[PDB]
């Protein structure tokens, strides 16, 4: 219920704040939803942001092992009340902190994350190669980002670092509703399932080259970035691809090609 969320803020008189990208989940369904797009539960999750920890007790009552990370040490009250007999490992402070490259291998994310960080978060996480699955909301723009595919608006620098990493699937949309107080914006449940790679700076330096200048082909914004302009031209020739293409006509296996042919 809103009603019950918004009571229980009052209750224990808080307040969602904006410094903490604070909108807490509403629906026992979409809990649900995550729940079931994260198990089996194989291995320890960590959930960045437990709130009132609904999600959390969602996940202990599923039986997972769980380290909550929540960096707004006035929600430490409820949070003991919530789950309150239940064993999880309760950390308070910034996530983007947090040891993420020593987790045990087979770790799962599960989280609500707050908006501010998790595309650096998630980045993190990707490059630690030891996820075995990472499921969370994001903004609807982040997601279509996530998943998006060559030649649209939405695909770019993240589409590839996440399709590097891992598969990406967008699986349910939550309107603002879904969460109190609202967002302005729609949600995305994202489950993100790594592939084995880990980070290939070589390959990211080519990528955020080709992106970053946004009016330019290919070629150019690429030349721009310090490339061999001679290079670049026979790599695209011998991927049989047009003088004047695009970065966002490139799907990954292009960029590994291009990477490939440039060096
Ligand atoms: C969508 S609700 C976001 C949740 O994440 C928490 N949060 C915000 N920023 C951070 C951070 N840097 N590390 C851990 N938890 C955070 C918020 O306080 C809230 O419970």
């Amino acid at each position: 219920s809103p009603q019950s969320v918004r009571a229980l803020l009052e209750r224990h008189g808080l307040f969602a704040d904006k410094r903490f990208g604070q909108n807490f989940l509403v629906s026992e369904a979409h809990l649900r939803r995550i729940v079931e797009a994260a198990r089996p539960f194989t291995g320890p999750v960590f959930e960045v942001g437990p709130g009132l920890g609904a999600l959390t007790r969602a996940l202990l009552e599923a039986g997972a092992e769980v380290t909550a990370i929540e960096k707004d040490l006035r929600l430490r009250p409820v949070l003991e009340e919530t789950l309150s007999g239940l064993p999880v490992r309760l950390v308070f402070q910034d996530a983007l902190l947090y040891p993420w490259e020593e987790v045990p291998q087979g770790s799962l994310l599960v989280a609500n994350l707050p908006y501010h960080i998790a595309t650096p978060l998630v980045t993190r996480l990707l490059k630690t190669g030891r996820f075995a699955r990472l499921v969370f909301l994001v903004q609807k723009e982040v997601a279509e980002r996530m998943t998006a595919r060559p030649k649209t608006p939405a695909y770019g620098v993240l589409t590839l670092r996440v399709a590097h990493h891992a598969v990406a699937e967008r699986l349910f949309d939550l309107p603002p509703g879904a969460f109190f107080p609202p967002p302005k914006v729609w949600s995305s449940l994202v489950r993100l399932t790594p592939t084995g790679a880990l980070d290939d700076p070589g390959l990211f330096r080519l990528v955020e080259a080709a992106f970053g200048k946004r009016r330019k082909t290919l070629l150019n914004a690429l030349a721009a970035a310090g490339y061999p302009k001679a290079r670049v031209e026979e790599a695209l020739r011998a991927l049989g691809l047009p003088p004047r293409v695009r970065a966002e006509e490139l799907d990954l296996e292009a960029f590994r090609r291009l990477r490939e042919g440039l060096e």
